[PDB]
């Protein structure tokens, strides 16, 4: 329209966008700077890199871009698209993306009086330091650092306003806690001049549904079936499959946990204590069948069972479990023979029952450490799990 | 020729891109925004985007832009590329992509009349919420959500005109049901005004035959090999040995699983309860084989049949099974000695008819733990694979 | 030079590079459109793309843009940067690349007689069909869709000229069977006028000889070694071991060609037929193991061999394959204690007799299952391996 | 200063960054052209694409850009950023690149003559064909094509300058042979004009340290270790497990290895070639080992030992592998007793001293057996590894 | 602002961005030359590239953009955007990225008295020699080069200050040692003139505290358990299942390393000879099991058991390890068949006697190896970790 139209051309005539438009000189502008979080599109751990979608929002009063309505009547707003009119560069000071800056530039919404607003999408990656010590249950703060760059505090006084999360779209690896701002200055080694900046502090706490499903509890599972090796029968034979087997299905695990943690050397992750724990139970279990196993096949004639080691499996744990210990010359000729072949016997049933007083102390030996291994394993679990703060809390909020 | 040379020449006469083509500044400007779908790139489960290649369709009119065909003979549009005419910016709200505007600038067709044609095209990436409950009997709605970034309702009115699938080419993986548009007001704090805008909700179900014949069968099948573990006599001493290799094997296609899976904590998918239940189901396995193992290696002497199990499973059972169970001082010298061999006999012939039965009561645990099971497998498989919804559906769709 | 300056003055006063360039603005301008494929870099299965190198080729004729070679000594080409003369806007349709147009702007050579010419390379990525139904003995067709966006067929004509293949560089893994196309005029339900386009359609076929060697003949090798299990004599004790620990190396293998196929629903691929067809066999193969090894380690006293069985297993099935069938009162005092003895080996000796017999059944029952399975497994990887089409074709192209 | 100032405003009167600054209009410009190669950033066997990091360096003579250095005293050359000025347009003639022109854009040099100078650097990636038929002990030859893209013969002729690699920083894993270039022309049907271009082609050979000692050697070791199935005992049991798990470890171990490779169809690999030469071994060592165990646990009554097999193995055979071959009316009653007691023990007897023969037989195929792969697995593995060219070479330099 | 206009129209009226701002012409411009550390945020290994997050701090001292602030009350500073004023070309050198200048281009801010500052931030992709034949207790230095790509010395000479490291944020996995610089000039065969540049080296140390507990601890544990096929008994019939599964399970090791590892071959990083080391050791330790199980099932009458094999054996090895080895006519007819069946068993008790001779033997040997192979790899393990650099400082520093 021909208002519009001339509106349009009297606005730019005589306007210069690389000067402060403030009445005053010496009076800094006043730059208030907000922000619209919409979602936690990622959170990176090996890179430590923090992807979010927001909404910039910055408004402040233009004081060249006024003028009467009357003159006007249909127009009450005008739009400027970037690199017309003046703009603050309020930018991220930890960025992690490839181009230091990640705005989409939109038009400039103009008031019948000067107050512009400013509102650039964008998909922002920066880059914020993630702790892994309660993996994972684990809370992560991580900030966004907003300020000026080549602006002093005497010439763009940056304001501050809550962050808006009315939009939010909820996620569901995290939950939003808080998202709370603050305002600061700082000095530098560049200038002498202050330089106000804006922090939001995004606080989220992990969900750990699916990792309590697919990492804790299969894990739990197998070693409690590395546990049976404690109950096969010496004769079996398989004792040492079993063991070895539950090791590469650990070892297995152990390369599926580890290719996801990152490599800060800062803290053990509780998942590591965890695991590395299992480890060492499955081998002792490991070294601990190999000792039942040569106790078992002990050879008679060869050696003495010592007093000390028959009275304490033989006599004190078989009281504790309450398991009983098992157990004419032609005819001279004839006769000695028949001695022979009897006395043979009875030296072969001598030996049977040394090997079978031999094979009890190895079960004897085997119960008692199924029992200790059993009650070891579930006090580590349980202290290694509830170790952590806040697990009761996620526990109970992730599954009922 | 000159015609249009001229038309041209005059066209651009004090014209300004800034401005809204109008008559009166105080009626707002009507553009139709509709949809032309080509091809659904992707459907990503882990980053939940949305990749697909679509065409806009913008049309409104411009008041500035008309010429008398009388003059100009021979000429019937123009065409302005961009930044030489004003045009609607309207892009995508929910833009998962680093730059947010991923539209390629082409021309714009203009008549005679003044109507203004721009159908852009592009590769748009959007995030969607996507439900991972039925996997992989899914059913997406995936949303697209369009509107202009700065102009309100005063000015703009986005109509609607159906959204158009005439070259969609189909997916060899996600089936196309439908994609509806609603064209919606809504209004501010400020001013009664509406601010409408265009959204489409694509909904696409994932053809299953795929992921069946992968993933369905082989898992199936080996968790009924894990139940030959039962028919291997104990003789053999590999019983464990099967159960171990299944399990690991298993848990393999597990792994694959998890890493096709999202990380999400609302639910749990089908495809892991499955996967959940077929590991207890053959860890129970070889609790149960190490159970018929401690049975079958019974040391004859130092035990005995407890009244219950003598009550319980060579009597009953096996009715409930048809087995049938198996079961001069030189003379007086030489005398003894084969009254000693003979009762050496007796003893054996006692404690192997005392091992006899312990195999046989071995052989009907087995027996009856193996149709338990196979019971037992079957209700559950079938009851997981059953209780998702469309799955009949799915079925008669995909594998016939 | 000056006669050069002085030229590049005059042919661009006033000059709009807006307008077609056409001397009677009522008749369509002819456009010639031509490639030059050089090379076929990327032919991804997952994402179904097509990444190709390619010059496009187009020419025209400018009215505007002429003079007298005698007039200007020397001068004989001019060369026009982008954006300063007109160009026709022909773009690849049905692209997978995030910025629609991916080709490189060059100069336009132009001739005295206004002859234009324009050879913009550039890497296309072109979404088409990837048809794995027969893989690996595949032959594809991607086709490439160019033409104007914006301008009709009352101004421009597309003319085809001959897709050229001079300086293709050949890729080792696809050869090329050829490149044509056809001129295609599209009419409207608006108005009779045809809108030219020009269509390239590639053809391929994938050459076999590494997919030949690395998947099709070690599962061969796997599966055929897997018939081993039918030699192993019961003794061992180390049958089951073999096929459980074949099956699971094949299920590990089939995750290379599981991350090669796409996920495609439209029809079941010939690789994943005959693995499935693999896991088949080796299945039964277990399956029969455990039957054998039930037969072998028989309880002599509770049970008999039924008549049919017998008749079955021991006479028809040993002569259809050829195999023999193995094979004072201390004297009375003393009697008694001999004739005991004596007996008790008798009774030893029988039982042994029908535990060689239920051996024997259990072996020629092994013996006739390997030739089934081997006559099976043969028959089956044939069938399958020469079902598809072109496979004589290819074995004489690739292998010899 | 006010010299420079004044020379740059007179540089640009009338001065049109289109033309060639040639004096005459008809002889052509020379360029020369150089190159200098400082890394090489990697070599991808995949893709088969070379990405590296050069400066061009380009020079010509301008009619335009000269002055009197004694009117100017302070200024001897002059900067111009890209447009101001002409400049020759060379670029990669196959490029792998989405962008097809990877060069940094960078100012001008000019001196006081008129000479000027280019140097932009960048990192370009082109396609070469990469051959692997002799992998690891590789040469390859990938080349580099530069031109003008509009400029023919008559208006631009290219020279040529040796390349300069003198700040090359060595790669850890290629060795630079060499880079020369030589200078071509070319012809057209049109008319006798030359085309010059210039071409590198760079030779690098790649560094085998740590392919040898990560892939050759471990192969070796595991091939060698699978030779000792033919030491164990027969009865030990687990003569097939050590078997199997060496099969399994070399799939596993092949698998890694054509994860890397390329997938060309147009010879065999060397390491591929021997990987399958591997397998077989190892495939008919198992076959060897179910024969064996065939032949040891025979049944002492199924039949006799064929006199041929008697002669060829414990005649011939034993003796030139050097190894020993083992090898009163109740008095009737009580006669009868002790006959039969007697007649079984040496039916017994006769049984076992039957199947010595064949555990002897298998003892003697087992030592053949051991001695055929022992030297076969070595004259296959020497011949393959050093059948390949330069392979002396290539060990002296990367182990002495 | 009035004076803000004012001057900014007064200090861009005649002033060519492409001059030096000095007023001699014929001397250089002093630029001051830093740097500004924040994060280390990736060391690649496999592309031996290093990213950064690093601000400039460029400074020089324009002639022309002076200006009396008595004459403008208020202003102190102005800023000009790129392409506005003269603004100095520094290049990182080595630079590995697709974008030869990844620096975002901000504002320039200019005091009254003219001097200019310069602080464009960016993520640099530096290119350095990853130096790794001490994995993982390593230290290295990746430079950084800075210079001007078209000026000299009598242009522009180049100072240096010192790096600022006072923002810098601690990386979890590299530690920080410093960061030096060195201002150094060059000559060339033209003219006597300096090229100044400035140089950071990075020293940065990696934190063990992740690998040593990943692939040091889970490795030595693997080894240790190895040697329990040593402790086993033979008669369990599982004594080469243990080593050849932990040979199994210690291969997936190798693999993780060759996925972290580079593929240079100008050395042998301490883990890959560590394990390599490890594996020796686990291969010679199963061939010596094969050794022993072939003692242990010897056949007694096969052959006399060497003089020396006792003489060593039984004899001395047996004393150093303090172990103990083990150990009418009717009448007629009866007597002959007692006698005979008494030297059955005297016959029998022999071969006893013998093959527990033999059994006996190999218990020596293998107590002998388990000692000798138990020190070996005590002292490998150890001799290899500590034939390394400030080793003690890493475990001083990190596990302390
Ligand atoms: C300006 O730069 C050019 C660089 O090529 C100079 O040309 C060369 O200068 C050296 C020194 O005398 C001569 O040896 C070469 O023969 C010249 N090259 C050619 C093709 O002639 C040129 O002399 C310089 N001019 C001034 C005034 O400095
Ligand atoms: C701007 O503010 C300062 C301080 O109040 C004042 O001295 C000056 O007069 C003001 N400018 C004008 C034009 O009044």
């Amino acid at each position: 329209g021909e208002f519009q139209r001339k509106l349009y051309k009297e606005l730019v005539k005589n306007y210069n966008p690389l000067e402060r438009p403030v009445a005053n000189d010496s009076q800094p502008l006043t730059v208030y700077f907000s922000l619209s979080l919409l979602q936690i599109m990622d959170v990176d751990e090996k890179n430590q890199v923090l992807t979010t979608n927001i909404w910039l929002q910055m408004s402040w009063t233009d004081h060249y871009l006024q003028w009467n309505v009357s003159e006007y009547p249909g127009v009450k707003t005008v739009r400027f698209p970037d690199g017309q009119i003046w703009k603050p560069d309020i930018l991220l000071y930890n960025s992690a993306d490839e181009r230091f800056d990640a705005t989409f530039h939109t038009n400039v919404l103009v008031n019948s009086s000067g107050h512009c607003q400013y509102l650039p999408p964008g998909i922002f990656k920066s880059s914020c330091y993630i702790d892994v010590r309660w993996f994972p249950f684990d809370v992560q703060h991580c900030k966004l650092k907003f300020g000026s760059w080549s602006y002093g505090g005497w010439s763009l006084d940056l304001q501050m306003q809550e962050a808006d999360i009315s939009g939010y779209i909820p996620n569901g690896e995290w939950d939003l806690v808080g998202i709370p701002g603050k305002r600061s200055e700082r000095f530098y080694e560049c200038c002498k001049e202050p330089y106000p900046d804006v922090t939001f502090t995004v606080t989220m706490r992990r969900r750990t549904l699916y990792y309590g499903l697919n990492l804790l509890i299969p894990c739990v599972l197998i070693s409690a079936l590395a546990l049976l090796v404690f109950l096969l029968p010496a004769d079996s034979g398989e004792k040492i499959s079993l063991g070895i087997t539950v090791l590469l299905s650990l070892t297995v695990f152990m390369l599926l946990v580890a290719e996801i943690m990152p490599a800060t050397s800062d803290s053990v992750p509780l998942i590591a204590q965890y695991f590395a724990s299992t480890m060492i139970i499955v081998g002792l279990s490991v070294v601990v069948t190999v000792i039942v196993l040569q106790y078992h096949h002990h050879d008679p004639d060869g050696g003495k069972m010592p007093k000390w080691t028959r009275v304490i499996l033989l006599n004190w744990c078989a009281w504790f479990l309450r398991m009983k210990r098992p157990g004419d010359p032609d005819l001279a000729k004839i006769l000695e023979e028949v001695r022979y072949i009897a006395n043979r016997f009875r030296c072969q049933d001598e030996s049977e029952a040394v090997c079978s007083e031999w094979k009890f102390a190895a079960c004897v030996v085997d119960r008692l450490c199924l029992m200790a291994f059993s009650v070891f394993t579930i006090i580590c679990t349980i202290g290694i799990l509830m170790s952590a703060p806040n697990f009761v809390e996620a526990v109970s909020k992730d599954f009922a």
